[PDB]
């Protein structure tokens, strides 16, 4: 880890328990400076009054906290916290995007853009939609890092995570080895394996900075659309469009996405030799099939082979339902595995989570 940084009582909370993964740490911070401390399209108190709204989705009293103290730090109209109904025309249209991208991504359609665009008054920008669309996907993933890893406020950085005894010197996972062995050696079924799969399954204060509290993931009227990965990826399409529209962070999110993805130790709850890349494509891989998206060969009887049954309970709360995670949850699953290892699913599952979340949006806006 990044020990010094972090024992000393300098820096955010939330920021502390992120060091357990160095090579993480760097690239989330460039765009945690980028978005929140460096000359953008946006004001720099616009972009603290988005961050409020985004993470107030999810009731996440931790960063609406950090965000309306900076809000006003950087000399926000302190008016736009007595509720949403208090802050310009620009800023509320912004808060139908912003519930789907939070918890339905797959419904954003091109008239979602059109509305925030081409208006006669003070309508939006790409330049400047691209910056508050990766600030709201970025306040939604670190608002489920924040409740799945226990991040509490400033006034022990976690109640399930312990970090003072982790810091320091000191059977069935084998099962699960194993597995991940017969895997590595090795054609209709396979779209309706994914099918099976993907259908599977308080506080006053912040509801006024959103417009319909209690839309969530699950319908409450009765398994998102099946979406082909091929048709709108990361590398080939998404990439290209935030490139010209916003170049500085455009960089940023791919370097930030590859280094999560890519990030391994090469071990598996104190056992060294593994390659756990079949593992960590199976978590990345089935948070996306949440979202609805398929990736056109794929295994999807790979997932439930693999991932435990508290693990995919545990994951699907994190990324849906962030709020209501509780330490039960947290320990309940992979029982065995080391306290690093948890904050790294966290990991896979925010980046995972907000790449779909930008790849629907990003598809309305291509489509326009």
């Amino acid at each position: 880890g990044l020990e010094a940084l972090m024992s000393s009582g300098r820096v955010d909370n939330l920021a502390v328990v992120m060091g357990l993964h160095p090579d993480y740490f760097t690239s989330f911070w460039r765009l945690h400076y980028l978005l929140l401390h460096t000359d953008g399209p946006l004001a720099s108190s616009w972009r603290h009054y988005i961050a409020i709204m985004a993470a107030a989705r999810h009731q996440c009293s931790y960063l609406v906290g950090s965000h309306m103290a900076e809000f006003l730090q950087t000399g926000g109209d302190p008016e736009w916290l007595l509720g949403l109904h208090r802050a310009p025309e620009k800023l509320r249209k912004l808060s139908e995007i912003n519930k789907l991208l939070a918890h339905r991504p797959w419904l954003i359609t091109k008239e979602h853009i059109q509305a925030l665009l081409k208006t006669g008054e003070h309508t939006w920008s790409l330049a400047e939609l691209i910056q508050a669309l990766v600030l709201l996907t970025h306040c939604h993933s670190l608002s489920s890092f924040v409740f799945g890893c226990g991040i509490l406020p400033e006034g022990s950085p976690a109640p399930q995570a312990p970090t003072p005894p982790s810091e320091q010197s000191s059977r069935d996972v084998e099962a699960l080895m194993e597995r991940m062995q017969q895997l590595q050696e090795s054609q209709e079924e396979m779209e309706s394996r994914f099918e099976l799969e993907k259908s599977e399954s308080p506080h006053p204060d912040m509801l006024c900075f959103v417009e319909d509290p209690t839309f969530g993931y699950e319908d409450f009227t009765r398994a998102p659309p099946t979406f082909r990965a091929q048709d709108y990826t990361w590398e080939d399409h998404g990439y290209s469009l935030i490139q010209r529209l916003y170049p500085e962070g455009g960089q940023l999110l791919d370097e930030k996405f590859q280094a999560a993805y890519s990030l391994t130790y090469n071990t598996i709850a104190m056992h060294s030799g593994v390659d756990t890349s079949v593992l960590r494509r199976a978590i990345w891989n089935y948070i996306h099939c949440v979202f609805g998206i398929r990736y056109d060969d794929y295994d999807y009887g790979e997932v439930n082979q693999l991932l435990e049954r508290n693990l995919k309970v545990y994951i699907k709360t994190v990324a849906c339902y962030p709020e209501k995670t509780t330490r039960r949850m947290y320990n309940l699953f992979w029982r065995h595995f080391r306290h690093s290892e948890k904050v790294h699913v966290n990991l896979l599952l925010l980046e995972a989570r907000m790449q779909a979340a930008l790849l629907y949006a990003l598809r309305a806006i291509t489509r326009y």
